[PDB]
């Protein structure tokens, strides 16, 4: 797998109500799966536009380790929520966002509640899923490749499907495969 040090410094925890998951902090934006704004009932047929208008910046609790970051804006880009915070990450690496395809390998930094747990090499199967228990409970973890000094982020985990495999999006919030973020 690729060394994970440059990506470890970007992982944060995002909490909205009773849901907590991982987010990616680059410059002064935190990226995370938009279903963080859903309750359990909401996930069956969520109306994300209506849910978002009722959320204020203070409903999002973002923690980088022991430090709380203040959210000063929020917007949706396809299936990813973008939280503007009032502090740029001083550990932001050189990066770009890329969309990949099945069979292309990448490394995933699996985190629990914003804390790095392991780094693993994987690839999506031809049906755009990942099989592998290293993503269990790791919603919002990201996948990346490293090219010299530049991190290419290519994947964000959004959900575990009923069959025990994992689905996710690119960092523009577009799903890989024919999946939607609802149960």
């Amino acid at each position: 797998a690729f060394p994970s040090g440059k990506v470890e410094g970007c992982m944060v925890q995002v909490t909205c109500g009773t849901t907590t998951l991982n987010g990616l902090w680059l410059d002064d934006v935190v990226y995370c799966p938009r279903h963080v704004i859903c309750t359990s009932e909401d996930m069956l047929n969520p109306n994300y536009e209506d849910l978002l208008i009722r959320k204020s910046n203070h409903n999002f609790l973002v923690q980088a380790g022991n430090v709380q970051l203040r959210v000063i804006g929020h917007s949706m880009q396809n299936c990813v929520l973008k939280l503007k915070v009032d502090t740029a990450n001083p550990k932001t690496p050189k990066y770009k966002f890329v969309r990949i395809q099945p069979g292309q390998t990448f490394s995933v930094l699996a985190c629990y509640n914003g804390s790095p747990s392991g780094v693993y090499q994987c690839a999506m199967r031809p049906n755009f899923t990942i099989k592998g228990s290293f993503l269990n409970g790791s919603c919002g973890s990201v996948g990346f490749n490293i090219d010299y000094d530049c991190v290419s982020f290519c994947y964000m985990h959004h959900m575990e499907l009923p069959t025990g495999v994992h689905a996710g999006t690119d960092l523009e919030g577009n799903f890989y495969g024919p999946f939607v973020d609802r149960q």
